[PDB]
């Protein structure tokens, strides 16, 4: 609906609210096929320029078939990997089934009359299937009567051009698989055109709002999808496309922005600093909160966010209390500490946080008026209403011009509650209570002494 | 001019000097256009092979137009992002203006007679514009007289081939935008050929030395540029190219190399280590120093460095004192500590730093003579004069064969000034004074006790 | 042979054994050539459609030549770089030799009669050379008799099509070099087709098992290779391909998986945690152990691993004792500590580690039976026998279905040996003995007190 934002002066952080998230929980697996011609070289003494062109294109066809066959003798073990495991295990499992005898023929028979099909494999999985290119028919009908005789017939020039056009897609598909070891992401238009992807979506056994969501964000769907080279067997080239399944829809999401909060004493080396940890995207999910620490996990389109759950953490919903009261006793809010008071800015959804320290020149400007605000040392914020850019030292930042409402939540910088002499100043992954217990230990060594 | 280098034995670091930096401060925004034909299908009963080829290519043209139109219904909200904000906000702001009524026609009128133009938008921005492909004229003149009648005329075979060539660039442009959600970087030769880029540079209202700088480093310019898909309206396909504006030129730059400095006691677990932080590129800029911590921010061509200011920090010029005296009282030099005395090497501009610990075999070699130096435990350095490679354990490193002069600055390893029993040995982001104050606190707990 | 795996309950880690490693120690350098035609424009008044097509393709040829020439005036100084130095120094050194007078002609003469050659340069390096495209002969024989007269001859339509096909590869090669500043990796099929790569391998002066290894893993060879644009001189386009040389073969390798080990007290903020550091691939190498911390350094195909030594560390073989006894006195096993008891899983080679803390729902499932195991708080493990997935909170993980045998090594979680009140709970890069000495210091402040 409406994007809103809150800046917390006390902790030098901001939350952008109002987003609606779709979270990828599963995969749709589809088998894409190219029908091939099983032909060997039938060289006949031909020297005319058009037979030579047809022969040269037929060699590129053949080398594409054999290159794919060589690629397959080394199964997709270099596909993907992580502690998160295989993103392609769903597709890989369909490939395994496809190497079973009679399975390829089962797709042959469904595609004997139509372009799209549904096939129930012998493992219980009912996959959609699609033939996107028919080379077997083209080659068997227009080119074998040319080359498979004693002396070659002469094709017309339009057959030469037409065959280069049709074969082109096989060769590009083969080029993409060859440099990516048989797994590509995003899925190119060569693997699946927009028209084929949209038809695939439209033909799936899913609700209408799931069809409409994926159809209106096809480029995000492409970027979250995989194409896995499966098998070349019995005149069939088959590869599996994994499209994202969003098992969480329209869930409330927010983004946390953080920036270093330091004291502003004039003598360098006398200053302590703190920064809230775990910036990034948060989404309500199934009674908990899903947190996405890696910036690439979530794609944003205006009001809507699309996130992959594979590299997310599941947190209690009380994690949000760190944005109402960082000292709350229900969740141990996390911070890191340092004495590195370097100046910086963070562009948020509706404004900009500025951490200005030392001698840095920090300002906010408008295109037509120039400088309209000069920041003082400390952590501060400006909204995108009437501000176009922010400058911190020698770096210029553009503020997002998205519509929405910002709220400045005044409050004492919490760094001012700490005594600089007993402050644990080099904590890389700490927490409010962890810092307070280290301070309790440092007052105790002086209490008895 | 002359690249020179200094190795500081006392802190296991080196500085390479003599570079001349250009720092990207802004953007040139240019509107690139393709003139389209607004035609719907005019199917006529044609079965001849040449009409079929023309129809098939015209469908690929149409699907490219509609794919771009679908891509645009989801505005560039997944373009780029960071705490640094939008790198494309300048281009995005031009796109917004372009969606305003009459603006497209204003580019139409400037390009009514010539290929390049200058257009002042209704927001005060005077952009250069360029038409790189004219499909409207080609289609309206050579192909509508073919297909837009009752029965189709037959084109000659050269028209089939010529149209495939002209349409190819539209389709590739469309392919690139489709997998990148409407924003690409580097800018491909499909978006802008070298000839069009060089002409664009040459035609800009900028000084001659700025023209010559960008023209002599076009591949660096390409890699620092963006192409943003704007609009398809009124037979015009328009996208905006952002080229880097170097607002700092020929500024002195240097690169800091660092390596772990450890004691060399024979019993493992008894050794302490220190490493200088903030390796990377430094450039004088506007009375301060711009520091680039991320390795990809700066491209180097021989003597010259090209850096983006977006992910840089602005430091006081006294930061350089950490290379003359790391204990100086004007700047709090930063270090990290540990007990991980693993061996490694760092290839610098003119040589190699070697940190050799434990039982590691560390040597430097020449191609023709083999091993010419054997390192002992500690941190040491060799220049590229007469050395081709360095080996540390099982890893071989090639030294850069660039011309220049190295200087070995002798000095006591500062790790030897510290008492291993009160040394803070696991500081991730500390500083000379921060370590000294932690040591003062650790001598105080024993002073009274 | 057989992949096996051991899970160490005491330290929440697992080792996957049985892999056979090939480690890249060096480079094969090969010179790839394209023979060019040194022709300037010989415009003659021609307006026929076929001369126009030939002229237009000849301009694309010419602009490709000049674009490559402009790219070369800026030598490969933006190729690659790191503290590890140039991965391409071997190739770059061949380019330098190639700019020497008479060297190009020396490759001309070897390729005067055959397609492949061996040439000894004046620096003692005997490189294999290959001509992959002959444009000089095609242009001088089929196209100069067309355009280089007073009025242009008319080519047949097959010459137009044939020349577009032959020139295409020059233009794509030029496109790839243009956006990558003259250095590409992986090496595309445009740079080197599978047939040319396999022939290059087969023709090298290396043993038969090295030929067979690289020929059976060509896509891994491609991904570990470089293509470096060298020179355009005297009708020769030359670029150098660097293929990996595996100087270590069939060496035993293993992979270390780690996960956080925390106490499981019910009150949040009262829990301490530890995690073993230095997860990743380890390989026996030359009496030491090569360790690869970066996930992309090693490619895995079933039973076999292929690693680059450039970003590896060399460790004593006693590093493996951290997998038999983490308290052993021969090697100081490394750990990091924290109070962040967030739940997670790690998919291993043959199973899954699960660290379940707080209120997280953690389970393992089978496709046909659903949930078959529910984890309790702590660190635990399940093998891939009869398990398909694992769920931790809202994230689902797929287990690898590779064949092999897992072993569960029971043992007391070592985190239970530590007193939570004197535990150093925020150590980013520590070690068993380092933690024990910090605890000794914390018992001493209370011993006297
Ligand atoms: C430190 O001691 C005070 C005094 O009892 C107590 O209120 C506070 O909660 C303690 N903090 C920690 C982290 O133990
Ligand atoms: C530690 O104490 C000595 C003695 O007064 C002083 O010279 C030094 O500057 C102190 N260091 C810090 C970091 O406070
Ligand atoms: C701590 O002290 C005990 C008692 O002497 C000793 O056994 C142990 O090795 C010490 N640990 C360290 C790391 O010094």
């Amino acid at each position: 609906q409406n994007i809103t934002e809150e800046f917390y002066q006390s902790t030098c952080s901001a939350v952008s609210k109002g987003y609606l998230g779709a979270l990828r929980t599963g995969w749709y697996t589809s088998v894409i096929t190219i029908e091939l011609s099983n032909i060997k070289e039938n060289k006949c003494n031909g020297t005319d320029a058009k037979v030579k062109l047809i022969k040269q294109e037929l060699d590129k066809y053949k080398n594409a078939v054999t290159d794919l066959q060589l690629l397959m003798q080394s199964t997709p073990a270099t596909g993907s990997g992580s502690g998160s495991g295989s993103a392609i295990a769903s597709g890989v499992a369909v490939c395994k089934v496809l190497h079973l005898e009679g399975e390829v023929n089962k797709i042959k028979s469904a595609l004997l009359s139509t372009n799209k099909c549904v096939v129930s494999l012998s493992n219980g999985v009912s996959v959609l299937c699609s033939k996107v290119l028919d080379l077997k028919n083209y080659i068997d009908k227009q080119l074998l009567p040319i080359v498979n005789k004693q002396s070659c017939s002469i094709p017309n020039i339009e057959t030469v051009i037409e065959f280069q056009q049709k074969n082109n897609r096989l060769l590009e598909i083969t080029r993409e698989f060859s440099v990516n070891a048989g797994v590509t992401t995003p899925v190119s238009t060569y693997m699946l055109t927009n028209s084929e992807l949209l038809s695939l979506i439209n033909d799936m056994p899913i609700t209408n709002d799931q069809k409409k969501l994926m159809s209106n964000n096809v480029q995000i769907v492409r970027q979250q999808s995989y194409s896995i080279m499966c098998i070349i067997k019995e005149e069939v080239l088959a590869y599996v496309v994994q499209l994202p399944l969003y098992g969480v829809i329209d869930t409330p999401c927010w983004k946390l922005h953080t920036s270093p909060l330091c004291t502003t004493n004039t003598k360098e080396g006398s200053n302590i600093c703190l920064t809230r940890t775990d910036r990034g995207w948060y989404c309500d999910n199934a009674g908990s909160v899903s947190f996405f620490p890696q910036a690439e996990t979530c794609k944003v389109q205006s009001n809507r966010v699309f996130c992959d759950t594979m590299n997310s953490l599941t947190l209690p919903s009380e994690v949000n209390l760190c944005n109402v009261d960082i000292f709350n006793p229900k969740y141990d809010c996390k911070i890191m500490t340092s004495k590195t008071d370097v100046s910086s800015s963070v562009i948020t959804s509706l404004g900009a946080i500025v951490s200005c320290y030392g001698k840095t020149k920090c300002t906010a400007s408008n295109k037509n008026r120039g400088i309209i605000k000069t920041f003082s040392n400390g952590c501060d914020y400006v909204s995108n209403k009437g501000v176009d850019t922010v400058s911190v030292g020698n770096t210029l930042y553009y503020v997002n011009k998205q519509e929405g409402q910002s709220l400045y939540v005044k409050g004492e910088p919490i760094i001012n509650f700490y005594d600089p002499l007993v402050f644990p100043s080099d904590e890389f992954d700490a927490s409010i209570s962890q810092v307070n217990e280290k301070i309790n230990q440092s007052l105790a060594f002086i209490r008895k002494s």
